[PDB]
């Protein structure tokens, strides 16, 4: 539907406007209570400390060509949030499959191929990873990781310039993820943060580039286009402190007057989803809830408003949180836990550093009335100064030598408040099993929490990625498309037909987590194992089917060639023909 | 609680020296959760989670789809996260409490193509809801060793007027008319002054929707009873009834 | 309050030090030249003899590590996370006299009682209320999709009325003790290997049905499909026989 | 019984522990400047043997 700002009082326009910067206003309550939390963690991070008074000295004598002190923080709570990482890094994001499935039944044994292709080639080519490192650390540094994907449908004009000729590209077409802010997403107060899904609305800020709503606004997802246009004008309020320049504000200096013509820039925007009934909203005729994506320009304008086609009810949105607890709460982050901590870790070096600084020097105590001078103050081999021993030695002592054994108990108590390398005995020899032998990999243990926290994220989360992008990407590639990408691993029509109502209900296929790995290394040798004794006793063989046993063994291996290496070689177009009915 | 002597050390700290924090050792911390991370190692690390064996053997041909149901529900119906809520619960507060229901999902969507709607049969399966410790109300005379063997069972929750009315022709509601105006209501047992921020909300928004309706939620209690239907009136029979 | 008395006694600790532990002097400025005391060169020359002095300063409290100690095995006694009464000796179990797991990560470590504890008493119970409510409520129209091709036949899927009640040809099982149908594939992958001899063996079973039983249950799922006739689909709801 | 000597011992320990161990000084306030000993910096001298 389409709706046109006109000044009426009384205008679908009006009333919608007013609802959603209502909800919008009640949703910017939760983030500007938990504001000033989350930008401490910024500072931790960059370990920023307020200058002491002696310090500005110091400095000065460096210029000069002295050497003095400068105040620090201690990095080793900066050190567990990046090792942490590190091993995150490595459960999820540097393995081959990456987003890897199974079925139970086996009607999806046969799909499971084409659609982990399917999921690979549209994760590698998406860019998605670089997205996901931000995920998995932003969760890390304040305690909520956001994450959310959309469809990109890219095209774009092109001049070959023989006979001054334009071409169309049809260019990339798939699932795009883009990570959002922690202080521009506006949950629903009500529900915790958990339950996201459970609630009416979730909203998040965005800027759109006025030539990207121009080419757009021919796309058909835009309108109103011709009147906010003239905004290109916005306001910031929300900004961190220490890590970007205040010249990452330009001063608005943005805009840059197109020879000809008018300025290019952006305009700010808000997107909410939410739950509704047509009828109350006067959309439309139902009394059923429905869901609906509207979108906000700035807090004036409406441009673009539409139904949702995808099957799954979920929004398309995901969030991950370092805690446990699972009920309301502040989310606690593993910097502002070891916070306290760290301060003790801190201070004791700084005193230290401070005292050895003031009394530490070797000076000499005498009576000048009996000593010649002029040869106490010389340095060569040998000289003899006159007259008997005056001059005595400053006896100093340095009280805090024994802070090492302070800072080596503080560092096992902050071990065990976070818990990176806590001595849990090392007693975890058995790799144990899934029951089925095709499902272990990589076993280590516990690790304590380190391995419990991912299975957290596993469930809470990464699951969630992945059935959003399982149903996103079975549901709207077509078979004119999904024939194309997804080549030669068809082998029978079977594997990509889909019922309507079947990916709705998820019946034949699940995604797995790499907590779980699944290792078809061993079921290839199994499968080999199966089919050569299926060569004898010949009515095993009168049962079965071999050359196909044999072609699917080697392209679960990993060949993806055998297919190609047959005498008659069939592919490309006569698959598309091959989908029977 | 802070000490005399740490308004000062905050003091200073804003000015950018060095002093001390009280603090508290974690030592006791540590034990909860290695004890949960064993737990789910136990428990929860696996994907069978249920795993089933027969003795007469009619079982034996029945284990294998059996077993294929319980892993496809456990799978789809979210069921993990409320399990790790729960352990959780039990070592924390030293009881666990979780409940499960029968869920169907049935929504409307627009394909908008001549402006027509469609029905999605959606997903159908058990789904568990873990319930807050200060929420259920078990029975007295009965210990919560035997709770099974008690006479009721009781639990708070509240329910959207949307998801309400909705359930209005699902044939489930009835005198949803009546009440339907009460948008506001009380809590009683709020926790501890540290996890929640006084109030994430000051008051029970509901937020003003166009057109002449409310959105927003009414508190509700869920109640489980044995009883006899010619005591009670509802019905006869002379037996107890659930 | 063992947690308690650890936090006593560090804050004592930090507390006597951060007041007393600095480095300071003793003397008459009577007779140093003070301009001269206070700066900081390589080599100074105050004038005058020795009369500044040193101040002696111990702290009594270093001692309180060996208290620490002693005290976190007594937290580590009351809890019993990791505790060393359990002692060590080899594993050797043989729990279940036939396939079934045996051995553990940790014999016992009186952590392991706790959780058995734990099974025993709600996951049992949990897995009895699926397992009914899944057989159940599910009907046959639907029961024919979700689990498919493991129903080999009729004999798998209806259940009687009563049978699901009464909870007859089966029970579930926890990974407490765990099944490990590897090794069952294997014992049965030998008895059909010398089934295969001795042609009365082969005379009272059929070994095709063998096959496929054992390569579903050894987790490879698609030989049902693999085979000649590959049939499935709606050919299951048909394959009833009321 | 023996549970009941396990006990003691500790908490006469801690006892005596809490009575005893704390850091305090001795000294003559006629001579001492006052001012300056009460008070925690890197270095200061205090007036006087």
């Amino acid at each position: 539907m389409e709706i046109l700002y006109t000044g009426a009082s009384e205008s679908l326009h009006s009333t919608i406007l007013k609802a959603l910067l209502e909800r919008i206003d009640l949703g910017d309550t939760f983030i500007s209570d938990n504001y000033t939390r989350w930008q401490a963690t910024e500072r931790y991070y960059m370990m920023y400390k307020i200058p002491n008074k002696k310090d500005k000295a110091a400095i000065e004598k460096w210029n000069k060509g002295d050497t003095d002190f400068k105040s620090l923080v201690m990095p080793y709570s900066y050190a567990q949030l990046m090792t942490a990482h590190a091993y995150m890094v490595n459960v999820f994001l540097n393995r081959d499959p990456i987003f890897q499935t199974d079925s139970l039944n086996g009607d999806g044994t046969e799909r499971e191929l084409a659609l982990e292709s399917m999921l690979q080639y549209q994760v590698k080519a998406g860019e998605m990873e670089p997205s996901l490192l931000v995920w998995f650390m932003d969760a890390l540094r304040y305690g909520v990781g956001v994450l959310g994907d959309y469809w990109e449908e890219h095209v774009f004009h092109q001049t070959v310039f023989e006979v001054k000729k334009t071409r169309v590209v049809k260019g990339y077409e798939g699932c795009k993820t883009f990570n959002v802010m922690v202080y521009d997403f506006i949950p629903d107060p009500r529900v915790a943060l958990c339950k996201y899904q459970e609630g009416e609305f979730f909203g998040r800020r965005l800027d759109l580039n006025v030539l990207d709503l121009k080419k757009g606004a021919k796309f058909g997802k835009y309108f109103n286009v011709e009147h906010a246009e003239a905004l290109v004008a916005a306001s910031k309020e929300e900004m961190y402190r220490r890590d970007p320049s205040i010249g990452q504000q330009r001063s608005l200096k943005d805009s840059t007057m197109t020879p000809k013509g008018k300025q290019v820039g952006d305009i700010s925007c808000v997107e909410i989803f939410v739950r509704l009934v047509p009828k109350d909203w006067g959309l439309g005729d139902s009394e059923f809830p429905e869901m609906w994506v509207f979108t906000v320009a700035d807090k004036k304008y409406i441009v673009a408003a539409e139904p949702v086609n995808t099957l799954d009810d979920k929004f398309p949105f995901h969030i991950l949180e370092c805690e446990i607890d699972g009920y309301m709460n502040k989310s606690r982050g593993l910097l502002e836990i070891s916070a306290p901590m760290n301060d003790i870790l801190t201070w004791l070096f700084d005193s230290h550093m401070y005292n050895k600084r003031q009394i530490m020097n070797n000076q000499f105590i005498g009576d000048p009335s009996a000593l010649v001078v002029k040869d106490v103050e010389s340095k060569e081999p040998g000289k003899f100064i006159r007259l008997r021993p005056i001059i005595s030695q400053l006896p100093v002592t340095d009280v805090t030598a024994q802070n090492i054994q302070d800072v080596q108990v503080v560092e096992r108590n902050m071990q065990r408040i976070v818990g990176v390398n806590d001595d849990v005995a090392g007693q975890s020899s058995p790799s144990s099993r899934r029951s089925a032998t095709e499902f272990r990999g990589t076993t280590s243990f516990a690790s304590s929490r380190l391995a419990n926290l991912a299975y957290f994220f596993s469930v809470t989360g990464f699951r969630s990625l992945a059935k959003s992008l399982i149903v996103k990407t079975q549901q709207l590639y077509t078979v004119e498309m999904k024939v194309k990408v997804a080549g030669d691993n068809i082998k029978g029509a079977q594997s990509i037909i889909v019922k309507p109502e079947d990916i709705s209900g998820q019946f034949d296929i699940m995604p797995v987590d790499g907590t779980l790995p699944v290792d078809r290394m061993a079921q290839a040798q199994f499968w080999m194992q199966i089919m050569s004794m299926v060569a004898g006793n010949p009515v095993l063989g009168a049962e079965y089917r071999l050359g196909d046993i044999f072609s699917y063994t080697a392209r679960l291996a990993g060949l993806k060639g055998i297919d190609k290496m047959k005498i008659r070689i069939l592919d490309d177009d006569q698959i598309l023909a091959l989908i029977l009915a």
